[PDB]
């Protein structure tokens, strides 16, 4: 048998807002995030905007001295923890710090790190390298600054999934706590791939929308005109605590994590199958996880990131898994307004997939102006749909084909 | 109710050999695979010398078409991931690809390829930054890819927890067997990071030997005249598989993999707590998982990088852990030949633990000249010693505070 797993805490940076409650507010009026990229000089490169966190203060949450030595996806990663774990209101005492875990993930980890750290190295040789250089830009340094600050003794780890990372991530640590290694889990993902090798690199492979004339229309998931997806920055991190835990302190409780499903495609380095097979296979993996026939989902948060073929692949899943079913639902994708935050993209979709359940709101897709052939589910065009939503399914494809689909239902 | 897991197929490159037997081979007759490095210069370095893969043929394993998009590392895991493969017999089918999954995981992932590019940005623009940048260097693809080229549709994702990674990846691979995520796991770790980056930033931070003019000398676990970790490459893969799956298939089993440990010091970032204790929760927890009496651990594949706090840390973990005990079981550290593979350190000294209890022999940990205060157990010093092993234990922590221990055990 299993433990029941619950959310109690949230927190995020994203391009709409510095804390989850803003964020949410741009997503449910529409709103884009997506602007020119500002103090970093463009000129050579094809796309010139995406999603950046505007106003970031890390002094509310570090010592300028201690922020100077972490790489900005680690103080994005640490901003949303804080933020989550604040926001459950749980005490960590010397009778539970052991039963505190986090796994904090990112897809590409410390870019703009390495790029100042590159500069020092060719042009005033090794000697200049920062001694912080390792720890302030190694993936795992969430999850460790994190447990040391807080004095979580519990499981401590990062995944690193690509595009998946903030899904995974949060699944794993859903299981941790299942199957009782832990009872509370901080999880989540952050990114910053904004410096010259994120636009430079995802430039080089022609993955990226260069409408550099129009930002916020550039994200357009399903559109007839898309053409690529758009880079952003964040975190998202959820508290995971097990449902006897939350219940005996009181806990506001926002939803259940019901499911979880990972596949792989084992199809190609970064394009997906066309008929989605993998999807498929591991949203159902998920509604078997959580004992749910598909009918019994009301909203989906897609990857949806704007791609011809990932968009593509993603409907020919849901009718695959869906049936006579698929139209009934409602399949958003918030990436239309965020842009797609690579290894956080799944931790603050998971964040406004559980916000949908407490809402009974679908967010919108916006820029869907001409769907695309077959493009015909209801992808929630333009403008917010109230509707009820008990099942919220969050999806995430990314790179190796790689799966993630997280279950969450309302809780009373 | 909770699967048991076997040991069906292994696959190395260390700076021992370009597989397992031949680095197993160099273990046992207390070979350093530590020399002076020839693939850069580094003249301006305070540290010249590590472990290198020696002799690699990518051309053995690839097309030189798929090997000119994938750094090293990537290179290295797919390599040790083939090999398992192969010595597991398991025949990969439509009816088992679905149950049979990859966790290869890294600590820094491909910091050379991240390195050359970006000397590509700086001195030629974007437009020379390569197509295959990011799914040529994140930490992922070595999942990715092999999952690609093996048609596995199972769990697909990566770890990175620095130091831990490859005890870790192991671990959770075997959990998501234990609990019916999958019925076969292909998992372990893959590291490069000798480039100016990787020498120059953990140069900076003051944590590697600096002894150029003896480097088969320099990695001396234990020993009073130690000065810091050396710096090495490779890769270590395992087949793990559901015990019955392997005994309906006529597997070879090497041994059983009984208990997984994780805990986090939440000490600091990159020293370890002088008195073990996040060592001691972390083998606690291993063997509590594993269902064992203390006294019945015959050898543990200690951490020992050579680092002055981190080798007596372990002393004292394993003290607090065993007691009395502590001075019967037998402990080395084959970093002493090898050095510290970082991500891919607990994954080829799982390997190592698992021909401890093939071959009932204990590796050395080789200049270890004058144990150093406190370090007065049997830490099979110089020479390798054959004796009644049925439990092994390996030990990884890493920066964050992260923690893993495994426990194998003989299989009849
Ligand atoms: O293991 C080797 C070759 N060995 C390594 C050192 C001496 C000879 N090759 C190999 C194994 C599996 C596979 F799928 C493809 C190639």
């Amino acid at each position: 048998s299993r433990r029941r797993v619950v959310i109690t805490g949230m927190g995020m940076l994203s391009p709409l807002g510095l804390d989850v409650p803003s964020s949410w507010e741009g997503i449910l009026a529409g709103r884009s995030g997506i602007a020119p990229i500002e103090h970093m000089d463009l000129s050579a490169y094809s796309t010139r905007f995406g999603g950046s966190v505007k106003g970031f203060n890390v002094e509310e949450y570090l010592s300028a001295k201690e922020a100077r030595k972490l790489d900005l996806f680690i103080q994005y990663g640490l901003a949303a923890s804080f933020q989550a774990v604040r926001d459950s209101g749980l005490e960590v005492t010397d009778a539970n710090r052991e039963r505190i875990g986090v796994s904090m993930g990112s897809g590409i980890g410390g870019l703009t790190n390495i790029e100042n750290n590159c500069r020092s190295l060719f042009e005033q040789g090794p000697r200049r390298i920062s001694p912080f250089f390792v720890p302030g830009s190694i993936i795992n340094m969430v999850s460790g600054f994190l447990s040391i600050h807080l004095g979580l003794q519990g499981p401590n780890y990062a995944l690193t999934t690509a595009q998946t990372t903030g899904t995974h991530s949060i699944g794993m640590a859903a299981r941790n706590i299942a199957y009782g290694e832990a009872d509370v889990m901080v999880a989540g993902g952050s990114e910053m791939a904004a410096c010259g090798l994120g636009l430079g690199g995802f430039g080089a492979a022609r993955a990226l929308s260069t409408r550099n004339d129009e930002p916020t229309r550039a994200s357009r998931p399903w559109d007839r005109d898309r053409d690529g997806f758009v880079l952003s920055d964040g975190s998202g991190a959820l508290v995971l605590e097990e449902l006897e835990h939350a219940r005996a302190r009181g806990a506001r409780i926002y939803a259940e994590l019901v499911g979880f499903g990972m596949s792989g495609d084992a199809f190609h380095m970064t394009a997906p199958p066309e008929d989605g097979a993998g999807a498929a296979r591991c949203m159902k993996n998920a509604l078997r996880d959580a004992g749910l026939d598909p009918r019994q989902v009301d909203y989906i948060n897609a990857h949806g990131t704007s791609t011809p073929a990932g968009d593509i692949a993603e409907i020919a899943a849901v009718k695959s898994v869906f049936g006579e079913h698929a139209h009934a639902l409602s399949m958003s994708s918030t990436k239309s307004m965020t842009g797609h935050l690579l290894g956080a993209a799944g931790a603050v979709e998971a964040i406004f997939s559980v916000l949908a359940l407490r809402d009974q709101v679908a967010p919108p897709t916006i820029n869907l102006d001409n769907p695309d052939e077959g493009c015909d589910l209801d992808l929630v065009a333009h403008e917010a749909k109230p509707r009820k939503i008990d099942v919220a399914l969050s999806n995430s494809f990314g790179f190796g084909g790689t799966n993630g689909t997280l279950v969450f239902r309302r809780f009373a």
